[PDB]
């Protein structure tokens, strides 16, 4: 798919330009949660099963 | 300051979506470019782009339900 | 459709903070061309002039 | 990770183009990218930022 490599990194919500969610396609076997931090528009993908995401969509909210 | 260009979403839609039907989805939060969070949901079908209401109960549920 | 430019600035662009760049040439709902240039800090939007020529040099150096 | 995997190589008709997007090589894709969106069933397709043509096409579209 699109991520060359899953990261358990924290991010931190108020640095999030945009997250994006590509539920598994019928080429890419897997979910993907690709975050796009602000400065310097850094992309680097989510551990799907990481916990902080399971609640860090709830928090791009507000 | 004011901002120079408009947000991405004409409309927002309160129709809930089926998360199957979902081929993305792309939450991006408030910013002083667009000072609200757009919610667009990418359809599978005719790869449309239609924004969801964030306010909606219905986009709320939409992302557990895709991992 | 619409346009998306509530501005339009002639005020130059830093070559090298310009992300992307999109070129939406003139439709229907938006009689004109619109020429948007995202840059990385914060990934902010801000319209180019058309009609100036900081586009002839600029899109040029940015391929 | 990069959005072009295959650049493509026949040309586009300068006006059945809907929008352009032009993104530098950067830290994230070595390469200076050219998606063309078109009109017509809006597909996406990238294009060659070699072929002369291009370098011209740029300039058309504005």
């Amino acid at each position: 798919c699109t991520c060359i490599s899953i990261s358990n990194q924290p991010v931190n919500p108020r640095s999030l330009e945009k997250l994006e969610i590509i539920p598994a396609s019928q080429f890419c076997p897997r979910v993907e949660i690709i975050a796009t931090m602000k400065k310097k528009g850094e992309k680097r993908c989510l551990n799907p099963e990481s916990k902080a995401i399971k609640n860090l969509l709830k928090a791009v909210s507000k």
